[PDB]
């Protein structure tokens, strides 16, 4: 049987995608660029802040100084960390807790391979920290998804080889991570997005220790 779960966090433990898109948002009004909307932000999913950043500076055609374009970037983190203030253990998805739960009582390990520099600070306000055995860090990688550095991290810090672990991931890159990690991924979303090698779910209902076990006991 796998003897861990390497857990991104947004976008499987919870959503963080509403606060980057609002934090963004206050940004472009604050600068006086228009049209970063709803339907706009849906290009800033996945990708960096920098080239987030750009991709708004782009829709006025403005220019910066390095300096400038720093500032901005500090000035929409301090909004998002802001704005995750109230994350609670509401917010948590469905499902999640109770494979926490579940994995725990089974003893096999759970680890947290986020991309996430608020990881630690999301897991407390949810109150989930005392499930998690480790939390790879990601300032300490060399190369962020689609590189696989994470989830060996996350892998390693709770004393297994990534072939004994199954990685739970929303994102294309994040898949591609796990594989190349030698983990098993499954993920949340649609094979549009993320393939159609792997198995996919529709939502994190489907993440349950009786479901990963059959993926498991499949491969
Ligand atoms: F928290 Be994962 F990097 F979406
Ligand atoms: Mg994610
Ligand atoms: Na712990």
């Amino acid at each position: 049987m796998f003897k861990a779960v390497l857990f991104d966090l947004d976008g499987v433990i919870t959503d963080t995608a509403e606060y980057h898109f609002r934090a963004w948002k206050a940004l472009a009004e604050e600068i006086g660029i228009n049209g970063v909307d709803r339907q706009f932000n849906e290009q800033l999913k996945g990708v960096s802040r920098e080239d987030s950043l750009q991709k708004i500076l782009d829709l006025a055609d403005k220019k910066v100084s390095a300096e400038e374009f720093k500032e901005l970037a500090k000035r929409k983190n301090d909004n998002y960390v802001k704005m995750i203030q109230d994350v609670s253990p509401a917010d948590v998805y469905p499902g999640i807790l109770q494979l926490l739960k579940d994995l725990r009582s089974n003893k096999i390990k759970i680890a947290l391979a986020s991309a996430s520099k608020n990881g630690p600070f999301l897991l407390e306000r949810m109150n989930l920290t005392g499930y998690f055995d480790a939390i790879a860090d990601p300032a300490e990688v060399a190369a962020s998804a689609p590189a696989p550095d994470i989830f060996i991290a996350a892998a390693h810090a709770v004393g297994v080889a990534p072939s004994e672990s199954i990685g739970l991931e929303d994102s294309q890159a994040g898949i591609q991570a796990i594989k190349d990690s030698g983990a098993l991924p499954i993920g949340v979303g649609r094979p549009e997005d993320l393939g159609d090698d792997i198995v996919i779910v529709p939502d994190t209902s489907h993440y349950t220790l009786e479901f990963l076990k059959e993926v498991w006991l499949q491969k």
